């Protein structure tokens, strides 16, 4: 009885979800063991770049964006969304929110533009 | 006719990854061949240890007052965030656009101030 090779099983699991892996396909040796050649191929497989995963940062609290309540006011807030090219959500995540005060006076000093005019109403 | 056979393995080539799990290969050369038995080529995984956390802060937000100031003086606040992704490459992370809602708040509540 002369060696023989099985035909080639099917392409197994990629490695990788995206940004690319590797998949082997396999048989096997009968009437052996040294057949001429391999019994594994592998060939590349999710090679299309991962999708961009987004998280969006916490909105910062409404606050008014004038001084007055002159008929009314306007108030306003914001958020940002942190971005990453992965396969795992888990991998991405917003930090620690930051802050920072300062004090805004009539004759002030830290800096302020908010309600400069009003005093002119 | 001329002995054939397998060089000596290679040394493993680079990882497909610093870390979070690569791919490397090594080979080797059928000579005299080209029937070798077995494979020229061999693969196994690298740097599996996880990717350090690489960080990138938002843009402070506006200075914006904290309350409507009935005295003379008010405070003032604003914020910034941190985006953070296990990466080797830090131009994988961005921080994306920032978004402002606005609403007016008057005498009745049809604003939800
Ligand atoms: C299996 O491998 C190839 C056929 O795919 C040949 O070298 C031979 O048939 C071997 O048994
Ligand atoms: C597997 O590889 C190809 C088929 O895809 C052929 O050379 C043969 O069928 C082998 O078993
Ligand atoms: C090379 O591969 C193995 C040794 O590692 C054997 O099947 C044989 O020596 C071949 O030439
Ligand atoms: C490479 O693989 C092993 C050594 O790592 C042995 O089977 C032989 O040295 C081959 O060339």
């Amino acid at each position: 009885p002369h060696m023989f090779w099985t035909g080639w099983g099917p392409w197994e699991r990629c490695t990788a979800q995206c940004g690319g892996g590797i998949q082997a396909r396999r048989r096997i040796c009968e009437n052996g063991p040294d057949c001429a050649g391999c019994n594994v191929e592998y060939q590349s497989c999710n090679t299309n770049p991962c999708p961009e995963l987004k998280k969006t940062t916490p909105w910062t609290p409404w606050t008014p964006v004038n001084i007055s309540d002159n008929g009314g006011h306007y108030e306003q807030r914001f958020r940002y969304t942190c971005k990453a090219r992965l396969a795992d959500p888990n991998l991405l995540e917003v930090g620690r929110q930051r802050i920072e005060m300062r004090y805004c006076s009539s004759d002030g000093t830290s800096g302020c533009s908010t309600g400069t005019l009003e005093v002119l109403f």
